């Protein structure tokens, strides 16, 4: 039976158990970090991907899909890439009883094989820009203490890898690439990520430099949720990738790619959870609504259960016809309303709807949010319920509103501003190596320094601060502007930046 | 530049060319049987396989994902299953440059990863029904002659999974897998398979029986596009799934599955297909309409074309966001009208909509659907290609007439590619030379069956399919090849 507060203590046993006690993953597969979706969980990931998908398409990246098998040759073209990944691959070897004349690599990320088609798609400035993004799955063999959705060994995700005319046709689609996280993480899964360039000794492998949405957890550990990267040419030569431009100039194009995996979901999932267990965004919840008949089955009562099972159904097809919600009915009256209630908040089912007889008398049904509970229950008019107005705007799209969508609109509301204000408190000043060393282990979250340069020597400051509490610097955002005479919380120095450290997953 | 007939003779070229010509897929990724799915071509396949997610979830099977991994131990536990597919395995052997303690198969299909845990979550007879779906790929190693969509090494697919709790139930199950099947090929794919029990001595390895569609294609042979099968109680047994009934008795439940793959898509293409490349139904197509410009950028008309541009935008905007069609606009003016329609003949793009100044001025445009092309062009007025109000609009209406002539013509080629034999001779020389079903009345259904398989084989590599339990024998039909009472009507063809 689930119920354990989601504090900073907790947050490694409650993540564990809602994993188990809402059926979203089975860890019981026999391969190290090879965990099953189960349906209810991967509902979730489905509904995150599929947004992402579509809002890919609307910014003109296509989706496509590749083999999962990497030829080996392939693979090792890039030096520093494959630097980064070799200890990551599992190797196919063979097929039936013989050896395969060449080995191929389960792709653990996929640039090596993207890039070489990109070669022969890419002949002239008339092909460009050339974007495209695969839903799949990757494989990572060297990751070690795996946990369901955070860290695993075949892990779910979206990769979208664009080629560009030009340096500045690659930095304006890095924009492009955070307005879609920005959609999928804040307008539709209600929480806030730390926005940073990472630090130019911990880049993604081959890429000019990498950016990165690092997302506070419950535990105050930070979990690096989307991974946004700037590959310059250097792909382009390795893989042979050229354009004839307009003066029939041969010219290497530049490279970006984007990265979301499961970890959206363990964002979303873990920081909304409390202690009932889970509180879903709308976007991920498998049922937004469950309607539950009370007070049915008693003595003599035939044709008012009848009644009352009757308009749950209209309550039912309204939803779902007239607002595209997804509904459930819970018509089992052996089991007990505390054992329901239980199951559902559980689960974390955004809205609940109870109808009873008398409730029906004064023509009112009970409306309870997940996230405030049986203490804040709503009375609302069924005819209020069952209301649904709509207009077509100018742009001939059809907006409809309804009390039961306005209370889902609502929940998402508190779900972001409670979120928001979780990330902001773990946001911590330090003008001191002390001061940063304290937060981390008192407080967790981020730690935020000016800092006297973005440059290599900067990695220095990493290893004495991984050393003495286990924190390494993150990055910083080069959108923050450092005020002029500020110093650097470390050295003395003229600061140039605000960095960001925390301890990482 | 593309313009091959599509015969029978021609077809596998044909098929061929306009896989590259139409950039649905990308045959030079350097591992034999791996294809590109390049993004014209995987609308296609997305769009398949999500109405399969959409129809299953709208009768109770939800989707899941498994790992691609298996280990060897659970891939060998079903004698007759690891049998039928071992030399099809490829083997993970490394993780890095370590060799991995257990060798890791990639999923040939996933039964045995599957059922090892339904036996962890099948407890009582109310955890049953459990029924499950996932879109994945799968990889059978010993694919020869491999072929886009149709013969491939990976394998882009959908399989469900059901746990049922009688024998009964599990035969219901494989009525609602055939709904689903039909919504999918017929409905809105607009083409047909024959449906037919395969024959016992080639079923799925591990299955009590199987079912399956095997469709036929311009070239004459038949190509097999549904798998729906009754598992039995066998891979429960291996598996170890036992469930508490009512009475508290430990049993066996039943396991039925059903698997789609990119076959689907090749049937639809490849039926539908003419001379000019592609023809797409509605639900593959990326772009429903193709609006054109036509007459542009002459000397001194620079008012006009903004009129023709604007209304064309009036057009595109009305289609995309009050009927919500896939609606593209092709305003280049540095390629001829030539040019454009072949590409768009090519792609297969359902409607192609031209509006000029002269059409312009009469209030009218020409609409041309791309099975009866440019012959049989219909001249709508604008306002009525305007006009929407159940959603009720003039192009909506030439979508579905158009969906509605790729069915008639598909179901027509069906038909005619069934022939009926009342002999050894007629069975030889119908598939030596029309192709197709050759359908006769048998005296078997069971394994002694095979031996005229075999007689069949040796004269014109043809192989009985197999039979469908629904036909009724006439009374006192005997059988074409033994002159024994028919108690079934077999199917013969040559197969991919
Ligand atoms: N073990 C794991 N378990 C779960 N999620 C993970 C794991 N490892 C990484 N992720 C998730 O994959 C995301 C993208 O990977 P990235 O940042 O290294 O960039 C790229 O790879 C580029 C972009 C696509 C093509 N390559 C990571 O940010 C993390 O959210
Ligand atoms: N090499 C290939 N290339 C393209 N498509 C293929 C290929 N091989 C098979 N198919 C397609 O996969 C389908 C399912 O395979 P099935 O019939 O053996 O049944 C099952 O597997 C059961 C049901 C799912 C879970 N197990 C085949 O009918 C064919 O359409």
């Amino acid at each position: 039976t689930f119920s354990l507060t989601k504090t900073r203590d907790t947050f490694a046993d409650w993540f564990d158990a809602i994993m188990d006690a809402a059926e979203l993953v089975d860890r019981r597969y026999p391969v190290k970090g090879c965990v099953v979706f189960r349906p209810y969980g991967f509902f979730m990931e489905n509904a995150i991907m599929r947004l992402c998908e579509e809002e890919y398409a609307k910014v003109g990246i296509s989706q496509i899909l590749f083999p999962t098998v990497i030829p080996e040759s392939f693979l090792k073209k890039e030096s520093d890439h494959i630097k980064g990944f070799e200890a990551e691959c599992f190797w196919v070897e063979k097929g039936g009883l013989q050896p395969l004349e060449e080995r191929l690599a389960l792709r653990p990320t996929s640039e090596t094989a993207i890039y070489s088609m990109f070669s022969k798609w890419v002949r002239s400035y008339k092909d460009l820009p050339l974007k495209i993004h695969q839903t799949c799955t990757i494989f990572r063999h060297e990751t070690k203490n795996t946990k369901p959705l955070i860290r695993v060994r075949e892990i779910h995700w979206n990769e979208a890898h664009c080629c560009h005319a030009t340096a500045e046709d690659a930095v304006s689609q890095l924009s492009d690439y955070w307005k879609v996280i920005d959609t999928i993480f804040s307008d539709e899964l209600c929480f806030k990520g730390q926005k940073l360039r990472r630090v130019c000794w911990d880049r993604f492998p081959g890429a000019d430099y990498s950016e990165v949405s690092d997302v506070v957890m419950p535990c105050g550990r930070v979990l690096q949720t989307a991974g946004i990267h700037n590959l310059g040419q250097r792909f382009s030569s390795t893989f042979d990738i050229l354009y004839a431009n307009k003066a029939n100039e041969s010219v290497h194009p530049y490279l970006t790619c984007a990265g979301i995996s499961t970890r959206v979901l363990a964002c979303a999932l873990s920081i909304h959870g409390d202690s009932g267990g889970l509180v879903l965004p709308p976007l991920i919840a498998p049922i937004h609504v469950v309607i539950i008949p009370i007070g049915c089955g008693k003595k003599n009562n035939q044709e008012s259960d009848q009644q009352v099972l009757g308009k749950v159904n209209e309550i039912a097809d309204t939803l779902k016809s007239k607002l595209g919600l997804r509904v459930s009915i819970d018509d089992d009256f052996s089991k007990s309303m505390g054992d329901k209630l239980y199951y559902y908040e559980l689960k974390g089912v955004p809205l609940r709807i109870e109808v009873g007889q008398r409730d029906l008398a004064n023509g009112q049904c009970i409306v309870v949010p997940r996230d405030v509970g049986k203490d804040q229950k709503r009375v609302i008019p069924i005819t209020e319920v069952m209301k649904v107005s709509s207009h077509t705007t100018e742009n001939h799209e059809l907006v409809v509103k309804n009390v039961i969508k306005d209370e889902l609109d609502a929940y998402k509301a508190r779900l972001k501003e409670k979120a928001f204000a979780f990330h902001n408190s773990m946001v911590t000043n330090c003008k001191s190596f002390d001061e940063i060393v304290a937060c981390i282990e008192n407080k967790g979250g981020l730690a935020r320094f000016p800092f006297y340069t973005t440059e290599a020597d900067g990695e220095v400051w990493d290893k004495k601060l991984k050393d003495a509490c286990s924190a390494e610097i993150r990055g910083h955002n080069p959108d923050e502007n450092v005020l002029p005479g500020e110093v650097c919380a470390l050295s003395g120095k003229p600061a140039v930046c605000y960095m960001y450290c925390a301890k990482s997953y």
